[PDB]
Order: C-alpha cells, then sequence, then structure tokens
C-alpha cells in the first residue's frame, strides 16, 4: 500500500527467504525494492487492514480463503493474457476464480495420496474393492491393510465422492450453491463401502490422524491416506514407503480435495502492475519457483514447465495426479456448513447412529439450507424488524428441521406478545404449532398461551376441521389445552367426519384426535365433556427388531409379554409385561388391560403387580443434536405413564453401546428392575 515498492505477506512455514531472493532479482532489474513479511495469523489480519485500505501489495495463502476476500472486494482482478494462462495447468485457474473473474495466481498444488509400505505391500492396490481381502491376508501376519483418519471429512471424502459425489457443482467458472452432491448415489455407495470396511473389522471407527500416523510410521499397517505435510515424519521412521494414486472405486478415481497455494493482489495497492510483473515474469518462472522451492518445498506446482522437473520425485507426481483427478475445494462461504454437516454424517453412519442414507440425507439438508449457529444468530438480530409472517415462516422452518434454538424461539414468543394487538391467527398458530413440534415452553408461558386461548376461543369453530385438530393437539402436547377447546373437537360431530376416511390425511387427523381424547381421559380429571365412543378407538427398524428378539429371549414364553401393543390412545408399545410383586413375569394377556380397545382377559392383576411398557426412541424422534424428544413423543410418553405404566425407555444411543446379545439382555433386565425401584421410592 505504498507506491514504488512491493510488500508481500506469506505464511511462516513457506520459503519466504527464497521468495525474498526473487524480490532481490526483481529490484536488480527494475529498481523496485521487494520486502517479504510473514506476520502471524496473516490470514486473519489481512481482511482487517485491507478493509480500510492497508496491508501488503501481494498476499500468499491457500485459495479457499481468497473466495471470501474477493466477496469483500479486497482482491484485485488480475489480467494475465491467454499466453500466460497456458503456462499453468488449466484446472488450477478454476481455483482462483470468483464470480467468473480471476482474483489470484495459482502457485502450488496439494492433495492427498495413497501412502504404502513397500515391505508389507510391494504393489499397492489399484482399487478400493481389493482392500478387504488384503486386510484378511495381513491380519493373519499381525498387520492391517489400511488406516487413515476417519474423523474429519477431508480424509474420507476421496472415497465418498469417487463415484459421483461433490460439495457444490462447478460450471462455467461459478459454483451453484443450490446444487449439492452430498446425497446422490455416488456419495451413498462410497460411504456405504467405508462403513462396511468398519463393520467387517477392516477399519476402526475411532481411528483419527494421530492413530493412523503412528500405526503406519511404526510399520503396523500397510497403507494410509495423507498429504505432503506428513512425509517428513515417515522419512524419520524405518518404513520404506511409496506415494501413489489413490485407489479407484467402481472404476472411478478417488476425488480428494485440492488446495491451491495462490498469490492475490491487494485491491488497495497502488502497484498492481508492479505486482503483476513480479508475479508473472519473475515468480511464476522456473527460476523463481526453484528459488522458493530450495528454501521450503512447494510440493507440486501449477507451472507446467517446473512441475516436470519436480515430478521426477514420484511422490510429487502422485500428488499432482491425485489433484488432477480430485475436486478443487470450493472457495465459497457456504463450505462452512458443508464441513459440519458431512462430518456429523460420516461419524453417525460409521458408528451406527444413522444409516448411510439417513446420514447423507441430513447432510444434504444441512448443506443446502446452511443451518448453523450463525444462522440462528443472524435471525435473532433481525427479530425486531421481522414481520409476524416472517416469524411464523421462521418458526415453521426451524421446527421442520427439528432445530430448537432456545434463544430464537424465546424471541419468537416475545415477538408474538409485542404484536398481540394486530397479529393474525395464522401467524400466531404457526408459532404454536412450531412450539408443540419441538416441545418448546417460553418463559412468559402464561402470557403466550393466554393470547393463544384468547385469539382461538372465538374463531376455533369456524376453522377447517383438520386444522382445529392440529391446533388443539398442539395445546395438548404443551399441556395447555382447555376444556372448552377439547370439547370443541371432542363433541360427537367431529368424529364421524374424520372417522370415515381412507385419505391417510384424515387418518392422521384422526390419530391426533385419539391423542386429544386420550389427553381428556388421562390428564383432565374434572373433565366432564364429550369423549370419543369406545367403539372408535380400535416397516420395521433394526432397533425395533433387535429389541424384540432380545425381549423374546428374556421372556422365554410368548405368554409372558405382548409385543407391538396398540393402545386405545393411538400409541403403540414396543412391548408390555406384567410383573408380580416378586419381579417375575405374569401371563399378561390373562388379565384386564384398560389401556387397550379390546378386553383381552378377565382376571384382575395381583396386588403389587407392576405393568411395564418398553418404549423405543429412534434417532429422528429427538430434536437435532439433543436427547430431548419431539413433542409428539413427549405426549406419547406422558400418556403411557398416565395410563398406569412404568416406563422402560430404550433410546437408540443407549442400545448402540450394547455390542453383544448378553449386554442387551442385561441392560433390559436392569432397566426393568430400576423402573420398579424408582416407583417404590415414589410411594414414600
Ligand atoms: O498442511 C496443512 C494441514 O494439512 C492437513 C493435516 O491434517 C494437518 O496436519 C496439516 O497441518
Ligand atoms: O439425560 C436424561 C435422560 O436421557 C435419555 C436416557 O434415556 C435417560 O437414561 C437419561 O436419564
Ligand atoms: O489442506 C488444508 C486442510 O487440511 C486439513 O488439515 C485437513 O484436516 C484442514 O484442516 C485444512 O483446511
Ligand atoms: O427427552 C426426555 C426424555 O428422554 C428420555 O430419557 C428418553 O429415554 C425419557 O426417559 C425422557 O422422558
Amino acid at each position: 500500500t505504498e507506491e514504488g515498492k512491493l510488500v508481500i505477506w506469506i505464511n511462516g512455514d513457506k520459503g519466504y527467504n527464497g521468495l525474498a531472493e526473487v524480490g532481490k532479482k526483481f529490484e536488480k532489474d527494475t529498481g523496485i525494492k521487494v520486502t517479504v513479511e510473514h506476520p502471524d495469523k496473516l490470514e486473519e489480519k489481512f481482511p482487517q487492514v485491507a478493509a480500510t485500505g492497508d496491508g501488503p501489495d501481494i498476499i500468499f495463502w491457500a485459495h479457499d480463503r481468497f473466495g471470501g476476500y474477493a466477496q469483500s472486494g479486497l482482491l484485485a482482478e488480475i489480467t494475465p493474457d491467454k499466453a500466460f494462462q497456458d503456462k499453468l495447468y488449466p484446472f488450477t485457474w478454476d481455483a482462483v476464480r470468483y464470480n467468473g473473474k480471476l482474483i489470484a495466481y495459482p502457485i502450488a498444488v496439494e492433495a492427498l495420496s495413497l501412502i504404502y509400505n513397500k515391505d508389507l505391500l510391494p504393489n499397492p492396490p489399484k482399487t478400493w474393492e481389493e482392500i478387504p481381502a488384503l486386510d484378511k491376508e495381513l491380519k493373519a501376519k499381525g498387520k492391517s491393510a489400511l488406516m487413515f483418519n476417519l474423523q474429519e471429512p477431508y480424509f474420507t471424502w476421496p472415497l465418498i465422492a469417487a463415484d459421483g459425489g461433490y460439495a457444490f457443482k462447478y460450471e462455467n467458472g461459478k459454483y451453484d450453491i443450490k446444487d449439492v452432491g452430498v446425497d446422490n448415489a455416488g456419495a451413498k455407495a462410497g460411504l456405504t463401502f467405508l462403513v462396511d470396511l468398519i463393520k467387517n473389522k477392516h477399519m476402526n471407527a475411532d481411528t483419527d490422524y494421530s492413530i493412523a500416523e503412528a500405526a503406519f510410521n511404526k510399520g503396523e499397517t500397510a497403507m494410509t491416506i495423507n498429504g505432503p505435510w506428513a512425509w517428513s515424519n515417515i522419512d524419520t521412521s524405518k518404513v520404506n514407503y511409496g506415494v501413489t494414486v489413490l485407489p479407484t472405486f467402481k472404476g472411478q478415481p478417488s476425488k480428494p480435495f485440492v488446495g491451491v497455494l495462490s498469490a492475490g493482489i491487494n485491491a488497495a495497492s497502488p502497484n498492481k502492475e508492479l505486482a503483476k510483473e513480479f508475479l508473472e515474469n519473475y515468480l511464476l518462472t522456473d527460476e523463481g519457483l526453484e528459488a522458493v522451492n530450495k528454501d521450503k518445498p512447494l510440493g507440486a506446482v501449477a507451472l507446467k514447465s517446473y512441475e516436470e522437473e519436480l515430478a521426477k520425485d514420484p511422490r510429487i507426481a502422485a500428488t499432482m495426479e491425485n489433484a488432477q483427478k480430485g475436486e478443487i475445494m470450493p472457495n465459497i462461504p457456504q463450505m462452512s456448513a458443508f464441513w459440519y454437516a458431512v462430518r456429523t454424517a460420516v461419524i453417525n453412519a460409521a458408528s451406527g447412529r444413522q444409516t448411510v442414507d439417513e446420514a447423507l440425507k441430513d447432510a444434504q439438508t444441512g448443506t443446502q439450507t446452511q443451518v448453523s449457529q450463525r444462522l440462528a444468530t443472524d435471525l435473532l438480530s433481525l427479530m425486531p424488524s421481522l414481520t409476524s409472517g416472517e416469524v411464523a415462516h421462521c418458526a415453521k422452518s426451524f421446527a421442520l428441521l427439528k432445530w430448537l434454538s432456545l434463544p430464537l424461539f424465546e424471541a419468537f414468543a416475545q415477538h408474538v406478545l409485542n404484536r398481540a394487538q394486530d397479529i393474525t391467527l395464522p401467524h400466531l398458530c404457526s408459532v404454536l404449532l412450531a412450539f408443540a413440534r419441538l416441545n418448546f415452553h417460553p418463559d412468559q408461558e402464561d402470557q403466550f398461551f393466554s393470547l393463544v386461548h384468547e385469539k382461538l376461543g372465538s374463531e376455533l369453530p369456524g376453522l377447517e376441521p383438520a386444522l382445529q385438530v392440529d391446533l388443539v393437539w398442539a395445546l395438548c402436547v404443551l399441556q395447555q389445552a382447555r376444556e372448552a377447546e377439547l370439547q370443541a373437537v371432542l363433541h360427537p360431530e367431529f368424529h364421524i367426519q374424520f372417522l370415515g376416511g381412507k385419505s391417510q390425511k384424515d387418518q392422521n387427523t384422526f390419530q391426533k384426535l385419539l391423542h386429544i381424547n386420550a389427553t381428556a381421559l388421562l390428564e383432565y380429571p374434572e373433565y366432564s365433556g364429550p369423549l370419543l365412543p369406545a367403539s372408535a378407538v380400535a416397516k420395521v427398524t433394526p432397533l425395533q427388531k433387535e429389541l424384540q428378539e432380545t425381549l423374546k429371549g428374556l421372556l422365554g414364553s410368548a405368554d409372558k409379554g405382548s409385543l407391538e401393543v396398540a393402545t386405545q390412545y393411538g400409541w403403540v408399545l414396543d412391548a408390555e409385561v406384567l410383573l408380580d410383586s416378586d419381579g417375575e413375569f405374569l401371563p399378561v394377556r390373562d388379565f384386564v388391560a384398560p389401556h387397550l380397545a379390546q378386553p383381552t382377559g378377565s382376571q384382575s392383576p395381583p396386588p403389587g403387580s407392576k405393568r411395564l411398557a418398553f418404549l423405543r426412541w429412534e434417532f429422528p424422534n429427538f430434536n437435532s443434536r439433543s436427547k430431548d424428544l419431539l413433542g409428539r413423543f413427549v405426549l406419547a410418553r406422558r400418556h403411557i405413564v398416565a395410563a398406569g405404566f412404568l416406563i422402560v425407555d430404550v433410546p437408540f444411543y443407549e442400545w448402540l453401546e450394547l455390542k453383544s446379545e448378553w449386554q442387551k439382555g442385561a441392560y433390559l433386565k436392569d432397566k426393568m428392575r430400576k423402573a420398579v425401584a424408582e416407583e417404590l421410592a415414589k410411594l414414600e
């Protein structure tokens, strides 16, 4: 930012001294002094001081940061002619583009490769499909085939994306933030193969960077996946290692992300043509790059002529080959959500918290919709200027993603109260329905639901019938329904309406009617209003499957428990048992069962009998990243308890820690005992 000289920022781990030698030759020929600095955290200092017109004339950094600098207008558009652009590998120019315009010069290229132990594995595998058999071979020799960091998506992405996956679609020099390839058939096939490697004991789901590096550099595993930064540590080991092309999957190359060390020009620089001359004519030449490479190695470089020299090192050649088959890392701000969404998906799928399809689906959603704490924070700040309809829209969308940001939902409630004067019923109802879906109770709880009752009392009968059900049901979820609202939906007219339907929509409306009716029966003791007539109350997951098989083994006989028990309240129990006072199973269906629509037995349960319900909770039954159930299932559990059941909760994350059948039986028996003991303590 000073005329007549050039100031260059570059990270401290690069060959800034070799870069200075280029500056000295530049001064010698042009008379322009060139100064090179390596300030700490320059990738964060640069947007600070360039926003106000200060900083260096040229900055060196990985290309992904430059996309954000350009958005702020901090990087000048560069003007290399086609003659110069032909000197560099074409794909590298695709990394220094913003809104179709070049904003930096490619310098060096970096990507993951396959690193292998030539003593354990003289010829590395060409394909991913061979590795399992190879691991069986090596496990018998006291070794393993492959170990790499499974915790961070940067290392797993080469396999996930091999057969068609991609972060954001790139076309005509631009990224399409709406076109996300996290959940297509290629991403699924790759992740499935990764998960299968784990299930088959060829890889461990806990393996991270440190574990894999130690294993390979100690000679314990025949292969790893890593980058040039890791070569020094292997040189200091005793492993005769090679570096080569990543294996194919479905005959498609592995697609690692590519990092392009680039040089940008400060938009606030008065020496843009001097910076252009130094970069194009002195740095990006065989002599210039050699000078920098002599100080600290660049790895593979974008300049074709010098890459031919460096590529004599077969490790550099493999780096460039993998980069040319890889996916340039998108330089757009939308990648932040990608990293978080995909990281969660891989961990969830590899550990069994989700299937491959479920995990990638959510990562897709998370990447397309850019959900992040910054999103909720941005909305929280707009709240005073948002309309009632915009809040209703917000609430609906967050509830749909099961994303319960307590600070934002409390601001929804306050927003509604501050506009109780003119807020329309639809806008109020959208918030109510969102609160119920996520089981959110605001701090000004009495005030919020007083408004709901007030606004809804006079207009409820005139609403569409299915909507009346949706709204009363939401109040039942939140324990706010009033007898007059229950009555409005439970009087003998409303039923015949939805009762006789095949739509699956009337059937859902009716199911919610059973929940309302169940609330009146079980949670309002003084309720003397109308109820549904007794005559009108009459796909399998792995968790559901294993829970049933484990329970069948414990019970021993079919008569000591009932599986998939449909109640007259709409809810279905995974299982029910009747324990006598000694904790031994009784023949449950020999006894009366008020919770059921049909009577199934005449005998009265012995005194001291304890009726237990096993209730399974699946991953989607919870708010995102929490152990709090959605409203629908808070309501279900509240009803089963009110029906006189002791609860054995079987959430997926508890069952997931039980790796053997013995553990699963022991866990269920413990939960039964604990529930019964919890009760006896209640009665004191
Ligand atoms: O290539 C640069 C990238 O490499 C990583 O270390 C991989 O974990 C990232 O943290 C960084 O952004
Ligand atoms: O979200 C709260 C709910 O979470 C559970 O622990 C899940 O098993 C229930 O016991 C509890 O009521």
